[PDB]
């Protein structure tokens, strides 16, 4: 059936929250709500919903980042902040089309580079990133200290 | 003494920074210095001994997602290098303390950093200075 990638607006908020809670289970209930509203008002945040037959089968969150991005040489950068496709709809090209939409958005915003990161443990994600034309740039360990 | 970088430090800062990052074109350090001095959300700090720079830290105020962190903005240690001769004397500790104060003055509740999995010494350093490991990731890039 015909699939559409829709940039998320007020009308897709429930579709998006329903999927996001499956990518990140236990990511607090009030966070998803505030995140939704922020994204709709942003010019440096956009999310994209894969729709077919009137149901939402996957999503991607994207940003335009001005912070230094690991492995990139230019600024700003279009960044893949999250991506998830429902188990039953996987390996059908949903993520490919989601990422194409993120790229289109970032390109129209004047980004020269698209970036993403994933866990060294998530081998499917690594294969996916590489199939869709991403190259590995560097691996890093992050640290934090409370101020 | 640790001072915030200004126009007069640029040349000696560039000399140390090329040692941290030999890959960087020499074009870039020039540009990067101008950018830091122009930007409110960037600052660098220089450790001096007898008026010669022997260490530096580059820092930013980060407004985008930062791996391992839960608030925004974040003070981020973008780069730190101390001359081998001046190592293990607390120079890095003092540079990072200056970075942390700048970030607190910019309302950051978290300081973050990253390093190579092979850079074992830098890992001990973050550990020693009170940082905690958050996550390890692989970064990807696609040219648009
Ligand atoms: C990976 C998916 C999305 C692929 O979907 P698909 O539709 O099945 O793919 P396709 O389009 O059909 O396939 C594309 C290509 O890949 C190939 N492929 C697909 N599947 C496989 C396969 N199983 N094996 C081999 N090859 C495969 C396929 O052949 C295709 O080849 P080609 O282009 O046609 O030539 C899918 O399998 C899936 O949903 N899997 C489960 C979830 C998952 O792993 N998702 C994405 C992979 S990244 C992991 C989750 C994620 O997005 N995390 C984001 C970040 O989360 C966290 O950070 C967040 C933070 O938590 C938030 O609060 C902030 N707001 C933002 C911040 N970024 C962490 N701190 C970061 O470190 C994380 O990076
Ligand atoms: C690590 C140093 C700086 C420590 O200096 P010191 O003065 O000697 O330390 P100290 O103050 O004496 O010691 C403090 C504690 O550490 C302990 N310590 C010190 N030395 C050792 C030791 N050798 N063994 C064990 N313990 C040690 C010491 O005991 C102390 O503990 P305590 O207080 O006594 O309990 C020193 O050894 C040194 O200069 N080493 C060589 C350089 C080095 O490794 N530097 C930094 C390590 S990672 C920190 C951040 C950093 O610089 N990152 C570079 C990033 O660079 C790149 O990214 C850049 C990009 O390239 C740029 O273009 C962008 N503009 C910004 C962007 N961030 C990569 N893409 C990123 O992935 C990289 O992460
Ligand atoms: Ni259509």
């Amino acid at each position: 059936s015909h699939m559409d990638i829709r940039q998320m607006n007020k009308t897709h908020l429930e579709h998006w929250r329903g999927l996001r809670k499956q990518l990140w289970p236990g990511h607090p209930d009030d966070a998803h709500l505030a995140d939704g509203e922020e994204i709709l008002q942003a010019d440096h945040l956009a999310s994209f919903i894969a729709m077919a037959d009137g149901v939402a089968i996957g999503f991607a969150d994207a940003s335009i980042r001005h912070d230094y991005v690991n492995g990139c040489d230019s600024s700003p950068v279009v960044f893949l902040e999250g991506i998830f496709v429902l188990p039953s709809f996987r390996q059908r090209g949903v993520a490919k089309q989601l990422i194409a939409a993120v790229q289109r958005w970032g390109t129209n915003k004047g980004c020269r580079e698209m970036a993403s990161d994933t866990s060294p443990e998530n081998t499917i994600s690594q294969k996916v990133h590489q199939a869709l034309g991403f190259e590995e740039t560097e691996r890093v360990i992050f640290y934090r200290k409370r101020c």
